[PDB]
RNA sequence: UACCUGGUUGAUCCUGCCAGUAGUCAUAUGCUUGUCUCAAAGAUUAAGCCAUGCAUGUGUAAGUAUGAACAAAUUCAGACUGU
């Protein structure tokens, strides 16, 4: 079946950890998709954004190659994006979607204005460059909808954020920077340093030192 | 009610514009047009030229009646006292 390579394929195997945030708190590399699928699995939904042909130039002619964008999220605040080139467009499709499986973030959400509720929106100003595209993230209110162009909004919709007003500038027919823009933009949400956040942090003991016992075998 | 997409390359990222998408109590034109309620309408070029018809007349007890205007009365007198 799955054998996992890595300690925390292993710890997830075995059941030890259980949350996408215990992982995230301590920023431990994931590398086996299977942790992914294991831990939020179930409530992932996939969608393939692009198919992009790629040309090299050969002494014989041109060796064309597909590239394939997949986006993935849970909409509730956890999405990923994949790229993966190949000969052939359903490998391409099974990579982009593994590595998005891979690259899933936790995403932040905050309130507008009054705090009622869940979080509908980013909680506060954001931007995402990729190559020449900047795409700036900006919160709504309550009802004002995803202010956005089908692809940020595609990505808004699997990240599970209600509203919000978008911009962008440079070359956003680039699906790929575009893609990347937002994503990189999303990432940002969870790096900006608010009041909220001004208590001294608290640690814990990081997975491979509370289960080093179970891991030493 | 804070949104983009196609087009320079063998392929890439850009600048940059062209094209597309939507709106006008915005004009005109093409085709089509069964019902109800609203409703602009010779401004844009020529404040260019105009046949014909109409669009400014007016009376209360209280300015002026002798129509040779009508009507009712007067057998005798009457300036006039209805229109
Ligand atoms: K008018
Ligand atoms: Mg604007
Ligand atoms: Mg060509």
């Amino acid at each position: 079946k799955w054998v996992p390579v890595t300690k925390l394929g292993r710890l997830v195997k075995d059941n030890k950890i259980r949350s996408l945030e215990q992982i995230y708190l301590h920023s431990l590399p994931i590398k086996e998709f299977q942790i992914i699928d294991t831990l939020i699995g179930p409530s992932l939904k996939d969608e393939v954004m692009k198919i992009m042909p790629v040309q090299k130039q050969t002494r014989a002619g041109q060796r064309t190659r597909f590239k394939a964008f997949v986006v993935v999220g849970d909409g509730n605040g956890h999405v990923g994006l994949g790229v993966k080139c190949s000969k052939e467009v359903a490998t391409a499709i099974r990579g982009a979607i593994i590595l998005a499986k891979l690259s899933v973030i936790p995403v932040r959400r905050g309130y507008w204005g009054n705090k009622i509720g869940k979080p509908h929106t980013v909680p506060c100003k954001v931007t995402g460059k990729c190559g020449s595209v900047t795409v700036r993230m900006v919160p709504a209110p309550r009802g004002a909808g995803i202010v956005a162009a089908r692809v940020p909004k595609k990505v808004l919709q699997f990240a599970g954020i209600e509203d919000v007003f978008t911009s962008s500038r440079g070359s956003t027919k680039t699906l790929g920077n575009f893609v990347k823009a937002t994503f990189d933009c999303l990432m940002k949400t969870y790096g900006f340093l608010t009041p909220d956040f001004w208590k001294e942090t608290r640690f814990t003991k990081s997975p491979f030192q509370e289960y080093a016992d179970i891991l030493s075998k």
